């Protein structure tokens, strides 16, 4: 008896999943010569190459419990297996006597280095592997393709080719598994029985008390039910305009359904055709790319620039990126990462990143233009570092892509136009609700100088109970010189780079 090998890492769902349907619908049309592992490996290398914070620590925790729950209820489980897949895979294909392994594609260029490897050793071993490209709605290879060999550049030029391919089948969630035995207990399973148990929230999160508050739970489970709340006000659906969408509500004015897409906890193609009734549904509707398919088209043309460039997350060696000459400063650095930028607007969404693990798309404008061309000169790379920390939406190609929008590093040029720390987020919040909420030590100044808390006089400064400099920080730069000086800095650099 031979087993079928599941591997997810995204694709964290039953749902729309060939890779994983394939292998359920294998073992129920033969009954009796398979046994079934889906497994997740624990790879201790995805740590040597990228960052993790305890927000995003929990949500996959939450994540692995549901996907393990989910799967016993088709008479499966989820084997979590510690290791490194180039050690754990050559075990397993013999332990385990694997015939099939299917598993959905990743264009990270680690996804890209390691599934290579995984290919190698399984076509040595004579393992059957079967993969499908279901994180995204369309193939970024089959992009490139039609667009004769160049990932398109601009937004409009990438829907134009999409239009014209096909949109993939959705699928249901597997059939239930028909008399599959609990699989034989392997070298590890025998000195262990819960080896390959998920993890506990001991286990994976070593820095407990940078946990924030429990929002946005982790879990298919939780993804299509946000999902299906949602999509509940077909209005709201039909005629979402994300450009008109509050960075600063109280209430996210979007869907936060990023962590569950990223993680593949709801499918991409499955949202994209729950989005494409209700439009059918209401003739009055928006288009891209504000239109909330207009967003999802967004992530789709990201991952298809990032699926040809390896370097897509750096500035060197990068095809798309403007070099531009950031300085360092540390202090500057460190000052942003933590809120302590002394612009109450800037702090508040800093504060509410660490804290809760996301912010509005115009508050990752606001906070990224500040870090890069607007005020501190600093690197897009180093404000991707600290996202990647942050966020539970955290993803390669976005978390790149959009730093290189809001640096004006490339797909956007018009650097001339500079969000104001000061004056943009009273748009949406006069009041400052937003920053009351999220810079508490500034509770108790009038809506007149929140956004400016240097416009109050000191004895206004301890009347309110907070004096800038004590309880506050006076702010690390003043907005209206360098943003004028980052300016002419931009149009060296362009000059530069038009000259090479
Ligand atoms: C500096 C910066 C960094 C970012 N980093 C990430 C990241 O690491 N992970 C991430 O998922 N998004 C990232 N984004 C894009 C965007 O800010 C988030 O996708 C969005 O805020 C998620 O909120 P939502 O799910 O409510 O979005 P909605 O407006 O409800 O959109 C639904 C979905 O569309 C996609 N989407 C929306 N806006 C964008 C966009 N601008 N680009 C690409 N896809 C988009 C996401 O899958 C999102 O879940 C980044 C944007 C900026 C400016």
């Amino acid at each position: 008896r031979s087993t079928l090998v599941h591997w997810f890492r995204k694709g964290l769902r039953l749902h729309d999943n060939p890779a994983l349907s394939h292998i359920f619908t294998a073992a129920n049309a033969a009954p009796g010569r398979y046994f079934v592992r889906p497994i997740f490996i624990l790879d201790p290398g995805i740590l040597d190459w990228m960052q993790v914070g305890a927000n995003r620590w929990r949500f996959l925790q939450q994540t692995l419990e549901d996907l393990d729950n989910q799967l016993r209820k088709l008479n499966s489980r989820l084997f979590v297996v510690r290791g490194k897949p180039a050690e754990v895979f050559p075990r397993i294909f013999k332990s385990w006597r694997v015939e099939m392994l299917t598993f959905e594609t990743d264009i990270e260029p680690y996804s890209v280095t390691r599934d290579a490897a995984v290919q190698k050793l399984a076509k040595a071993e004579g393992v059957r592997v079967e993969t499908h490209c279901s994180h995204t709605i369309y193939n970024p290879e089959l992009v490139i393709a039609k667009n004769l060999g160049k990932a398109p550049i601009t937004y409009q030029k990438f829907l134009g080719i999409v239009e014209q391919l096909k949109v993939p089948k959705v699928l249901g969630v597997p059939e239930k598994l028909k008399n599959m035995p609990t699989p034989p207990k392997d070298e590890v399973e025998q000195k262990d029985s819960a080896a390959y148990d998920c993890p506990t929230m001991k286990q994976l999160v070593k820095r407990p008390e940078e946990l924030g508050p429990n929002k946005f739970p982790g879990g298919e489970t939780e993804a299509l039910r946000r999902m299906e709340e949602s999509l509940k006000d077909e209005i709201w659906v039909a005629r979402f305009e994300k450009p008109n969408t509050a960075p600063n509500s109280l209430e996210p004015s979007t869907t936060v359904l990023s962590p569950y897409l990223k993680f593949g906890c709801l499918s991409a193609r499955l949202f994209n055709q729950k989005l494409k009734e209700i439009i059918k549904r209401q003739p009055k509707h928006s288009q891209p790319p504000v239109s909330l398919i207009g967003q999802l088209m967004w992530r789709e043309f990201y991952y298809t620039v990032a699926a040809a460039e390896p370097n897509f997350d750096r500035m060197l060696g990068n095809v798309y990126c403007m070099q531009i000459p950031w300085q360092e400063h540390p202090d500057h650095l460190e000052a942003w990462t933590h809120g302590r930028t002394g612009y109450p607007f800037i702090d508040a969404i800093m504060r509410q990143l660490r804290q809760e693990g996301w912010i509005h798309h115009l508050a990752r404008h606001a906070v990224a233009c500040f870090l890069t061309r607007g005020d501190l000169w600093i690197s897009w790379e180093e404000g991707q570092r600290v996202f990647e920390q942050l966020l539970l939406d955290q993803d390669w190609a976005l978390n790149a892509g959009n730093w290189m929008w809001l640096s004006a590093s490339a797909f956007f040029h018009q650097y001339f136009r500079v969000y104001s720390p000061v004056a943009f987020g009273k748009k949406t919040d006069p009041q400052g609700h937003y920053i009351r909420k999220y810079v508490p030590e500034l509770s108790k100044y009038p809506a007149g100088c929140i956004y400016e808390p240097w416009k109050a006089s000191l004895v206004d400064q301890r009347a309110y109970g907070c004096v800038l400099g004590t309880d506050y920080p006076h702010r690390i730069v003043k907005h209206e010189v360098v943003h004028k000086e980052n300016i002419k800095r931009m149009g060296a650099a362009y000059k530069v780079n038009r000259e090479v």
